[PDB]
């Protein structure tokens, strides 16, 4: 509804199709992961992303980068390294830094020149 929640809305949906399970879609909670919230201080999921890009809370491109790297270093964390969660978090971490990249970032920007 203003740029900046269009892009961000636009980087989540390309986020979010790498995750045709729906891993990251919603918060994950003790009755699902036991000891989740001891572990893991600070969750974050795809869904609280979406809320936090409707309520306009970015105020950048920067800290929706946080908040993703955040999910998948919780993901990385909190599962073992076969588990469907940790690989998916580590290709995806990396899908998406090189998607939303320093040097693509500084593109656009010369785009909305
Ligand atoms: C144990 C566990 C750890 C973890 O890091 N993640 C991301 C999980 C995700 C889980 N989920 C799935 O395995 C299948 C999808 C499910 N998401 C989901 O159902 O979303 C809809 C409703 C959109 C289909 C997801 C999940 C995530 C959060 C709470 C419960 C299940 C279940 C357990 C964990």
């Amino acid at each position: 509804s203003t740029p900046i929640q269009q892009l961000l809305e636009h980087f989540l949906r390309q986020l979010q199709r790498k995750d045709p399970h729906g891993f990251f879609a919603f918060p994950v909670t003790d009755a699902i992961a036991p000891g989740y919230s001891m572990i893991i201080k600070h969750p974050m999921d795809f869904g609280t992303m979406k809320d936090k890009i409707v309520a306009n809370e970015y105020k950048s491109v920067t800290e929706f980068k946080a908040d993703f790297k955040l999910m998948c270093d919780n993901a990385m964390t909190y599962n073992r390294p076969d588990t469907v969660y940790y690989k998916l978090a580590k290709k995806i971490l990396h899908a998406g830094f090189k998607m939303m990249s320093k040097e693509r970032l500084l593109a656009l920007k010369r785009s909305m020149s």
